């Protein structure tokens, strides 16, 4: 049953908006609701995966405290595993604060010391690996800790025990470089970079090249969304284009990028053949624009096959 295994840090969102710098030229300033939701490209992942039928088991790093425990009750309730998952009474349990203006954009307020920041090799429980059919790395960059020299020998571990390997990516906090994951890259089965993203760190303009560089690490499939016209994908010996669903207006796009990650691996544990992958995936990310929030358009499965 146990078919993934996401790591990458749990965390908590807390969204202010509208707001704008005047919130500070006066003493209490008033926004219709304020409330907290999960997040975190790794529990999005885990959450997505679950509903979609595949047993996920989430590896990360949060303190022993109220947010949490909202984590944990809500991977309970979306019957993601926790039994890696441990809680750490020095941390804090990041909490993102963002500041979304009333354009629709937003900035964030975040904790330097939060529990995003503090995972590491230790968080991960290699003794599990065998027990599933492929990992995750919900997002390479995203905790610093976990760099390219950590990444190769959790990789390493990962392909001892003939799983597939997939990856998502932020944009690197610390300026790292494409060079110092190169090695850990060549590990991967599936890659899926974001286009504006990925164009900053491999610095190059072209669906075609961007993806070259990384598969010039050693990445076997290169899988990158572009919003509006589904994915390029693109391998050593193939490039195929996958146009997203038509007729999708969608009014947010946060967890976009985590839906398709998520419809990917769905497809690729049952089998499908790339095409087939890619579409569930491109599906999988259209209902999930069509709602507000990452995962309240994706509820279970039905949905996605609606497509």
């Amino acid at each position: 049953n146990l078919d993934v295994i996401c790591i990458g840090a749990a965390i908590v969102d807390i969204p202010l908006q509208p707001v704008s710098k005047n919130i500070f030229d006066v003493d209490s300033y008033p926004l219709e609701r304020i409330a907290m939701t999960t997040g975190g490209d790794a529990i999005n992942e885990a959450t997505i995966i679950s509903r979609l039928g595949h047993r996920t088991a989430l590896m990360s790093r949060i303190g022993k405290d109220a947010a949490g425990q909202f984590i944990l009750d809500h991977c309970r309730k979306e019957n993601i595993d926790i039994q890696s998952l441990k809680q750490d009474v020095s941390i804090d349990t990041s909490i993102n604060v963002g500041l979304v203006t009333e354009d629709g954009e937003r900035t964030f307020v975040t904790n330097r010391n939060g529990s995003l920041w503090k995972l590491n090799i230790d968080d991960v429980d290699f003794a599990r690996f065998s027990q599933a059919k492929l990992l995750s790395l919900a997002s390479i960059f995203n905790s610093p800790l976990l760099d390219g020299k950590a990444l190769t020998e959790i990789f390493t571990q990962a392909k001892a025990r003939q799983m597939i390997i997939c990856a998502d990516m932020i944009k690197p906090r610390l300026n790292e470089t494409l060079d110092d994951i190169c090695e850990a890259l060549s590990y991967v089965d599936y890659l899926f970079p974001n286009f504006a993203e990925a164009k900053l760190l491999t610095g190059k303009e072209t669906l075609d090249e961007i993806a070259d560089c990384f598969l010039a690490c050693g990445v076997k499939t290169v899988v990158i969304k572009t919003g509006k016209d589904g994915c390029f994908i693109k391998r050593g010996d193939m490039t195929m284009k996958v146009p997203a669903v038509a007729g999708i207006t969608a009014i947010d796009t946060i967890g976009a990028g985590d839906n398709f990650a998520s419809g990917f691996i769905a497809a690729l544990l049952e089998g499908k053949n790339l095409r087939e992958c890619a579409r569930f995936a491109n599906a999988t990310a259209a209902i999930s624009v069509l709602s507000v929030g990452a995962t309240t358009g994706v509820k279970n499965r039905k949905l996605v096959e609606q497509l």
